[PDB]
Order: structure tokens, then sequence, then C-alpha cells
């Protein structure tokens, strides 16, 4: 992992201007900025193909500001309003100068992405879900639309989403009709593909300059040269058990992260180097219920209590469930809205969770669950009578969403319902220069992805990893072709 | 921040074998091994005397398996029951390697420090408080006598206090006999000391090896050569807000580290030659409310909901009020229980917070409060129901705290009573080597205290900071006196 003096390098096997490491959503879009600018590029990826986990994501891209989407959906937004949901939602010690880059170029990052042939249809899903049932283009991804940030910014959908006929999260969603319009675009520019290349140390000249890497191809050791820069873009760390358990041990035993590629060695090679990190605990964090169930009855902690609003993103709810209940959750649902929500439109019917206790009483569901007398019906009393007038003051699950809770009366044990991926790494530029510990960028040396500390550094919303990757994925493709 | 070349320091202003950068509880432990070893040992210091945080301190300092103080207070222990509790409270993703290491020696330090002149008394303090009010040597400091821990490994107290007169934590504190006896053991062997030293870079070889330091002292640079390892001891980085705001956010605006001058160079000093790091974001919170008070109330959050038993470690109430309740709390309590805590023996009569709101019924302290209707009034139903039979089978505080709360009721506004201190660090060995991001030592580089990760990883237990310090600050020694 140390670096390789470029005096020990006898021949370089392959030489560009430009050498991008990993071919996901980062990656390419390095590629093509850098070809563009008129780079000799080559990529790097380990595997057989392009893709990563880029190729499996639902294909959810956070943009905003006021994007043609948007507007041909009817919802406002602006630049300003975007950067105060992210800095709410994304923290607490979100990267302002970062976020209001990202936000002030969100819809002309559109643009770039439609440019390149990445397809958007012009309609939206409004229902709780994981991902649009159909090929829609826009749909709330990150609680924007739900309390607390109702109250902090104007609602606005940001949850941009390719368009694609039977999508399949996990083994070819979404996120496919990303890279494949990207792709095509790279080759159209000369973008070279090198496979098998399994990237393991960076290599410098006597200033520290990063000039090459070296890399196991087919077998071997294999040396590329760098003449401009080197730009790492080879995804998190989620699969490093090591580091998982050093930096973000609440996902130990809980992985959940597309592709097992990822094992941190981009960190840990420019670490070696003296580049800072940051968020290294940040982790996103699913929670494998349908929304549908959810959003129709109250979550109650291990003590019986209502903790999130039921109709913000599900990935919050996973989040407070790991982070502040020791990821122990129930759904308490009268029969009737389970029927109901078990019978909504939703593009993960596999996550119907079927309910484990069922009564007549709250007061026998609560002595059949275990909790103690009185826990469970006074979270239940209080709730309904606040419910009989459409309203939850506790939690401010918006008015659609709540009534009495009748009988029957089922739970779902939703305990260890979680898991989930990084989200700390490398500390990057605007322009997508790693930073060294000294606070000056390491020359030669860019990174973008989930290989970095990108928008999140705490809370998550739908899109930012593949909104981030691709939009500072560009920024390192640029920085890296300049002479 | 980058490394210095040996080549290009062209005189050494001063050189020992072992050179420790901070006079505090880690650097005089490590200079007593060292001088013990046959070393020449040079302390570097950056303000104009020693003792750093230490000398502020309560002086607890956390130890167990049968020490002689805990068995002349009459409380088994053993490594294995000391190492049961450690994991369970002071994880998630604890270093099982060094917390088994720390627990298998502890009682062989204790008798170290003991042999060092540090004194004890051998009396216990049995009430709850932030420290014994008196100059007693044994407290439970951790929680271990309270749920969930209690129920996972055999309560014994760990918290061992050097004795002192007229302590005054902040100022003068029970940490100061502790760093005494050891500075005078340091000087009786000889271990040398220069002041004003604020060490600013590591000095390397060709081959990496760490062969000095650079500091700034009395306003020049000055180097500083190290024949066989330099030990970094110069605590943690709560003062450093660029490292707060991108590792452990939820400190943000709560700084509660004892001096200014922990503003983590030492980490960054390390990672410029590729050291590894840790739990970077793990952080020590205190509640600055008094104990007595809290164990007679009941806490609950901003929704009303009680979340934590109150008659665990005022830590622990700290890290959940801060990490999971979004650090809002209320202690609920009625009159005759709050002039009963209010006139208990205290160390700390200073955090004696008044009532903000007083009312003669639940009902009418809930509206007071802001809360909605039924909130607070079930929370206290539930929890008087079961209280009425000594039993708190929601949280489990032990039942001799538990009993109906009556009234008049008050309130004490405790939103943002929270503020803490860094534990994340530098990756080491038990021997205190630094480890690199390859997982081989630096030669040449050890350290200890809180620069480092040592025994807490997210949970915190009162006595672990002074505990580790000087526990791997004896190893940095021994180690870097090796040829
Ligand atoms: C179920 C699920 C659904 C998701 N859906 C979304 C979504 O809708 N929207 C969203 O924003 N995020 C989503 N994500 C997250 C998103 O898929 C990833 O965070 C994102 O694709 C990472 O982009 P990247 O360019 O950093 O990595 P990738 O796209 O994974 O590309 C990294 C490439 O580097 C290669 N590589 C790894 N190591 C090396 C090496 N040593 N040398 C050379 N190459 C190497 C890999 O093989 C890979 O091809 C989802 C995640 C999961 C688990
Ligand atoms: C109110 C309060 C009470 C506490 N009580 C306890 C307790 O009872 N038990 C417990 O375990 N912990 C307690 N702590 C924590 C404990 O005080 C510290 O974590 C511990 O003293 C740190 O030990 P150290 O050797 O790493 O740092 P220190 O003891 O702070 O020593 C570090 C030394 O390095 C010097 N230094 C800094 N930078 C440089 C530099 N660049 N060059 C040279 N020198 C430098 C400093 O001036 C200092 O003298 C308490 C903390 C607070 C805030
Ligand atoms: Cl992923
Ligand atoms: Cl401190």
């Amino acid at each position: 992992i140390r670096p390789r003096s470029a005096t020990t390098v006898t021949e370089w096997d392959y030489e560009a201007d430009v050498v991008v490491a990993g071919y996901g959503i980062a990656g390419v879009a390095a590629s093509i900025e850098a070809a563009r600018a008129g780079a000799d590029v080559l990529v790097l990826e380990r595997t057989s193909g392009w893709g990563g986990a880029t190729a499996l994501a639902g294909g959810f891209i956070y943009l905003g500001g006021g994007t043609p989407l948007q507007k041909a959906c009817g919802f406002d937004d602006s630049p300003e309003n975007m950067k105060t949901f992210m800095m709410a939602a994304l923290g607490p010690g979100a990267d302002e100068e970062k976020i209001t880059d990202y936000c002030e170029g969100s819809v002309e990052h559109y643009n770039w992405l439609v440019d390149c042939g990445v397809p958007f249809k012009e309609s939206f899903w409004g229902e709780p879900g994981w991902e649009p049932p159909f090929d829609d283009g826009l749909m709330y991804s990150g609680g924007e639309n739900a309390a607390p940030f109702n109250e902090i910014a104007a609602p606005a959908p940001r949850g941009h989403v390719p368009q694609m006929d039977g999508k399949r999260t996990g083994e070819k969603g979404g996120g496919y009709m990303l890279m494949k319009p990207l792709v095509e675009t790279a080759e159209k520019l000369g973008v070279r593909a090198e496979y098998d290349m399994r990237v393991q140390t960076l290599v410098t000249d006597d200033t520290g300059r990063v000039v090459g890497i070296v890399a196991k191809q087919y077998g071997k050791e294999v040396a590329v040269r760098a003449r401009r820069g080197v730009v790492l873009a080879t995804g998190s760390f989620a699969y490093n058990d090591k580091m998982i358990e050093a930096h973000a041990p609440r996902l130990i035993g809980r992985p959940g992260a597309a592709i097992e590629e990822h094992d941190g060695r981009s960190i840990l090679m420019a670490q070696a180097l003296g580049a800072d990190l940051a968020h290294m605990d940040a982790t996103e964090v699913a929670f494998v219920c349908d929304p549908q169930l959810i959003v129709r009855g109250i979550l109650v902690n291990g003590r019986g209590q209502r903790y999130v609003p039921e109709d913000t993103y599900s990935g919050r709810i996973g989040q407070m469930t790991l982070f502040h209940q020791d990821n122990q959750a129930f759904l308490i649902i009268d029969e009737a809205s389970y029927e109901e929500g078990a019978a909504a439109t939703t593009a993960t019917p596999f996550l119907r969770v079927q309910p484990k206790w069922a009564a007549e009483t709250v007061e026998e569901l609560e002595s059949d669950m275990g909790l103690p007398a009185g826990a469970l019906q006074s979270t239940v009393e209080v709730y309904n009578k606040h419910a009989a007038e459409g309203s939850d003051p506790l939690l401010h699950k918006k008015s659609e969403w709540v009534k009495p809770i009748g009988t029957p009366v089922a739970a779902l044990d939703l305990r260890g319902f979680t898991l989930g991926f990084t989200l700390g790494g490398l500390r990057t530029t605007v322009n997508s220069e790693v930073l060294h510990v000294s606070g000056e960028p390491i020359p030669g040396l860019f990174a973008a992805g989930r290989c970095t500390s990108g928008v999140c550094a705490g809370g998550y919303a739908s899109g930012t990893s593949l909104g981030d990757g691709s939009f500072y994925g560009r920024r390192a493709g640029i920085s890296a072709a300049k002479q």
C-alpha cells in the first residue's frame, strides 16, 4: 500500500494522460470530461465489465433547483431551497461549500446528463415507495415532504430517475440507464478501458506528485503511467470488515453495498500519501419493509414508543431505527390498514412483511409482544386521541396519513431490518482534488464517488450517491486533464 | 505538517534516545518506563509546565480484575468480568485485543501506580455523583451497577481515585495526585524536560523511520533527535474546529476538553506518514446536572418519553441524550424528591439545576412545557403503575430508586446540557506502536493517550482516559526504549 517511487518502475505497461481507477458512475463521468478536454484517457476496471454498483442501483440521481423535469411535473425549486434542505438533512457537519456548489450547478448537471443521452420521463410518482413502480422520472427521495424538513425548506421532489422498462434493482436497475448512455458517450470520445485491473498502489515522483499506479491485471503486476492525473473512482469500503469495525461499526454484520469490490483500497492508497478523510462513520441505512405498509401504521421502538413520522423517507426510518432505537422496531397496524397497504402499488412487493402477532385488542397485542402493561396501550391511546382530529403533534406525520388505529390490530416484527453502505472517505475539494492533511491538494491525485466524502456527512437522501459521483466525477476529469 | 527529511536537518538543537511529546499522563508514564529501561529521555511540553488535562481531571483511573483497593472495599472482580463489561459498554466495535490486554494487566498496573507513590484511600463512595465528595478511593464510574450492563457482567466498581484533599476539577483535580508522584518518579530517574515546545512535524530518514521532531520553542524553530523513538502524547483534537466538523460533528459548538492545546496536531503529523486512525467519531459526553437530582426523577425526551434508566453513569445519560434524543431532555421530579436530592451529599453542588416549571398536576405541567395532551401524562401514569410495585420494566432503573412520582411536580429544562471531548485517534498496537494503513508499525513512532484510539470505541466510562493513557503510556516507553 506504500507508494512506489517512479524511479523503481523499469517499464510502463500502459500510459495515458488521465488514468481513471473504477468504471462506475464517478469514473465514466470523469472519463467524458477528460476526453472532451483533449486528454488521452484510460479507465482501469477491476471486474470484467463496466457499471459497478451504479448499474445495479434504483437509478435515483439527486437533482433540483428547477430542472426541466421538476418544471414539467409542476414543482417549484431553487438552488437556495435545495441547499437549505440538504444542509439540514445530510448533516450534522455537512460540507457547506460542497453542498452550495452542488446545488448551484444542479440544473446544468441535469441538462448535461440529458445531453449525454440519459432519458427521463416527464412524470412524477407520488406514493410511498423505494422507487417508481413504473418508468416515471421524478419522485420524493429524501423526506423533503415530511417532518422535520417540510418546515425547514419548501418541499420539492429531487429524485430524478432515468427512464427504463423492467428495472431490477440489484441485477440491472434504473442505474443501468444512467451508466449506458454515459459509456456510449465515453466510447465515442475515444476513452480506452482495461479490464481485470485491480489497482493496488500509487506511484509518486521525488516531489510527491502522483504520476501513475501499480495494479494486478490477468494475474501479474503492471504499472500504468498518468502524465496529467490519476482519478480514484473505485467505490466505498462497505466490504472491508476491518475498516467497518474501525470506522463505521454500526454496520458490523449488516453490510448492504451492491458489490464486493467496495473494499476501501483507494482510500488506503491515498492515506499512505497523507490524504485526509472525513465522516468515516457516516452510513446509508435501508429499512427492508414496504413503505406502503409503514405509512399506514405506527412504528414503535422496543419500549412501545413512537419515534419517527411514518411518512418520511424509508432510509431515514432506517437510520433512526439503527442509530437511535438499538435496531428494534415494530409496525403496529390495524387489519383494514394492513390490507389496504398490502394492495397498494409498489416497486417492492417482496418487502410486504407479514404480521408476527395479531390480536383483538391493543392490550392483548401488548402482552403478546412482551411489552410492559400500558407501554403500548398508552402510545396508542395518545396517538388515537389526536388522530381523531387528524393531528400528529408528537412526530408530525402528515394529516392525510393520520387516523385512529382500530381493531383487530397486528404487529410486524421489524427488529434487525436494517443494512447499509458507507458514506465516508477521502476529503476532496469542489474540483475533486484529494486533500492532504496539510490542507493542500496532493499533486496529480483526484477522486470522486464513494471513495470520497461527498454531499452526505451523516443523513442520507436517495440519489445523492449517483448525484455526487456523477457531478464530482465530471470535476475530477476536468481537473485531471489540466496541464 | 509534511515530514522533514533528516538530510535537511543541518543541526540538532537537542538529542535523546526517547523523545516524548506532551507531559501529561501518557507522556509521564512513557518517560518512567523508558528511563527505567536505561534510555536517555527528553519530554517536550508545549506549555510552561507539566500536567496537561490530567492535572485538572477528577482523577478517576479505570482499573479492576481484583485490585487491592477493590478487595479492601469488599468487591469481587476478575479480568474476564471486567472485559465482558468493557466490550459491552465501550463499543460498538471495541478493540477486543486491546481491552483484553488492558484487563489482564489491570491489577499489575494498579500496583505499579502505588509503587510510584500514587496514594489511594481504602474506602468506597456509594452515592450517585460525578466524583467522591471526600477523599474516597473507589466508586462506580461506568454504569456497571445499572441496566443494561448489570445483567451482562457482574457489577464491580472500577473508578479508582487518588487520595487528595481540596480537589477542584478544572483547576487542580484528583488527577493532580496521579500526575505529581509520577513526575517525582520521572525526575528521580533523570528524565529531562523542555518547555514552550510546540511540536510541529516528524523527521524521517530515507527508510521512513521517525528519527526526530521539529518544534517551535521560545519563538524559533528547533530540531530534536530521537535515536530510539518518538512517543506522541499530546492529547485530543477537541479544540480543532475543522477536525470536529469533519470527524466528530456531534460536538460542534459543545467543546468540553479541559485544555486548548488539544488541537490534534500529533494525529495530523502521523497521518502525514500514512498512519491509520480509528473511531474518529467517538465522543465522551458529560451531562451538567447533579446526579443526586437525576436519580430521584424521570428523564424524558422532547416527546415526553423516558429513554434511559436514571441511575446509570451520568456520562451515559449524556451520550443517550445528545446522540439519540436530539439533545433534548427534561427531568420530571416531585417536590419532595427534588428537596431530598438537593440536600444529598455531592461533589458538584453547583450542578443543582433549579426547576423551570412547577405545577400542582402532571396535566398542568405537561401543558406548561408545551407537550401534546397526554404525552407526559401517559408516561407518568405507566411509570407510576409499575413503580407502585417497585418495578421499572421499561428501562430497569434499580428498585431502590423506583417509586411513584407524586405532586406537586416540577420539570428541569435540560435541553442543551451536554458537552464533550474526543475519543478517536491514531491506531496503535498493544505495544503502543503507531500503525500505518498497511497494518505495519511505523518504525520509530509510538503513541498513547488521547492522541490515540484507546479502550473506548464509542461508549465511555469515567477513568478510562487516565487508565488507558497511563497503561499504554508505559507500553510506549518500553517499546520506544528498545534498540
Ligand atoms: C440496493 C441499492 C440501491 C441503490 N440505489 C441507489 C440510487 O438509486 N441512487 C443513489 O444515489 N445511490 C444508490 N445506491 C448507491 C450507489 O449504487 C453507489 O453508492 C454508487 O453506485 C457508487 O458509485 P461509485 O462510482 O463510487 O462506485 P461504482 O459504481 O461501484 O464503481 C466503482 C468501480 O470501481 C471498481 N473497483 C473497485 N476496486 C477497484 C480497484 N482496486 N481497481 C480498479 N477498479 C476497482 C468496481 O468494480 C466498480 O466497477 C444504491 C445502493 C444499493 C445497495
Ligand atoms: C471535566 C473533566 C474531567 C475529567 N476527569 C477525568 C477522569 O476523572 N478520569 C479520566 O480518565 N479522564 C478524565 N477526563 C479526561 C482526561 O482529563 C483526559 O482525557 C486525559 O488527561 C488526556 O491525557 P493525555 O496524556 O492524552 O493528555 P494531557 O494530560 O492533556 O497531556 C497532553 C500534553 O501535551 C501537550 N501538548 C499539546 N500539544 C503539544 C505539542 N504540539 N507539542 C508538545 N506538547 C503538546 C499539552 O500541553 C499537555 O501537557 C476529564 C475531562 C474533563 C473535561
Ligand atoms: Cl452500493
Ligand atoms: Cl480533557
